[PDB]
């Protein structure tokens, strides 16, 4: 059957419509507004106005032959206190938006919780209250009950780690807390809901169910910190998945995790699929902290992030993972941001972009060529979009975003991705 050549996007990244149609704030919203936690002073408000504009930005994925569209599902549009009270509006957006999708030829590729939080949740104690993990499997069966009729694939989570540790402990993403205890427990609930959201999603029908997962693969001279860093980033969820435990703690005296008996059990459902997100990957030497390890600079060019560019770290996370995973694996989000400026013209030409996705669609490629069971590529982003702590200050788009018009202006790499997916 064919390969899932997608794009990806997320809710609070590309919706805007924060206040509307019945939506709740989530602890993006309240993050947003806090001086320094986001570098442009910007919010989800009016991001990408697609929440209005869906059916262009549809018609944009469609002339590029997308055969399939990542996206996420706003918590609490849904369930604006995140409990309880349904918003039919918000459910109705998705419904009209899945429609939109199959009747363009595009295969819907659903992520449950892409950090957005219902505000009304984080004040009972967030992914820190283990509560939360049982509110997320009701959402989750909310969303499906609705959808499942023609949503081939559900993820629950997006990319747990950034939630935990920028989340909880580094503090640069929403809630904006410091605590490695709360983060341990934000990763251990994220994880409980996953498992509680899996048998949900089952019994309401979820035809393929998964979870997406950012992985750094790691590099150094030194063993030992490479196998911290691992641990540390690529370890720390996917054990877990995989029913081996948590790895052992990447991190110095750790404190506790309420562990209950049998969550395991439950975070180790079967799934039918594992989401591979890959942007750089880390180099290592020993370190010293409450986390060990030193990160060396990029060895190769970077983006604008400085991130390193490093096509073949895809390729060899993709083969790792292959021997590991016993499902199909899909890369749910690769991409990277380049400085793109539009005074008028007709494509934006963002050639560093085009050669960075062009060698990782290669690397991945690859992998498959060589027995990875991969069948599928998405890349972060269809457009430029609110893009979290970076507020509009990185494009990561294949479509350039004018924001003030709300124009969307094809870049090289969107034509060079129409070629890509013609030609496979």
């Amino acid at each position: 059957e064919k390969f899932l050549w997608g794009v990806a996007t997320s809710a609070y990244q590309i919706e805007g419509a924060t206040q509307e149609d019945g939506r709740g704030p989530s602890i993006w919203d309240a993050f947003a507004q806090r001086p320094g936690a986001i570098r442009d002073g910007s919010t989800g408000e009016p991001a990408c106005d697609h929440y209005r504009r869906y059916e262009e930005d549809i018609a944009l994925m469609q002339s590029l032959g997308v055969r399939a569209y990542r996206f996420s599902v706003a918590w609490p549009r849904i369930l604006p206190e995140g409990r309880g009270r349904i918003n039919p509006k918000g459910l109705a957006f998705y419904d009209r938006l899945v429609d939109r999708l199959l009747a363009s030829g595009i295969t819907p590729f659903l992520t449950l919780y892409h950090w957005d939080l219902p505000l009304a949740l984080e004040e009972r104690g967030g992914w820190r209250s283990r509560e939360t993990a049982f509110a997320f499997a009701e959402y989750a069966e909310a969303v499906a009950r609705a959808l499942a009729d023609r949503v081939p694939f559900f993820a629950t989570l997006n990319e747990p780690w950034c939630s935990a540790f920028l989340g909880h402990w580094t503090g640069e993403h929403a809630p904006g807390l410091r605590n490695l205890e709360a983060a341990l427990r934000a990763a251990h609930h994220l994880l409980l809901g996953h498992g509680l959201a899996v048998e949900a999603l089952r019994a309401a029908g979820a035809r393929r169910v998964g979870i997406v997962l950012n992985f750094a693969p790691a590099y150094g001279e030194d063993p030992e910190a490479v196998d911290v860093a691992d641990r540390y980033h690529n370890r720390f969820f996917l054990d877990p998945i995989l029913g081996k435990g948590y790895p052992e703690s990447p991190f110095r005296d750790p404190p506790p995790v309420p562990i209950l008996s049998r969550d395991l059990e439950l975070v180790a459902r079967p799934l039918d699929f594992l989401g591979v997100t890959y942007y750089a990957p880390v180099r290592v030497a020993p370190g010293t902290g409450t986390l060990p390890v030193r990160y060396l600079p990029p060895e190769g060019p970077a983006t604008a992030m400085g991130w390193e560019v490093y096509p073949e770290g895809l390729h060899h996370l993709l083969k790792r993972l292959g021997r590991e995973v016993p499902w199909p694996l899909y890369v749910t989000e690769n991409g990277a941001a380049y400085p793109d400026l539009w005074t008028g013209e007709a494509v934006v030409e963002d050639p560093e972009r085009v050669a960075y996705l062009e060698a990782h669609v290669e690397a991945a490629l690859r992998a498959r060529e060589e027995g990875v069971d991969l069948r599928g590529y998405f890349v972060w982003s269809l457009m430029d979009n609110f893009e979290w702590a970076f507020g509009y200050t990185r494009r990561f788009g294949l479509y350039y975003v004018d924001f003030p018009s709300q124009r969307r202006i094809p870049k090289r790499s969107a034509l060079w991705y129409r070629e890509r997916i013609a030609r496979a």
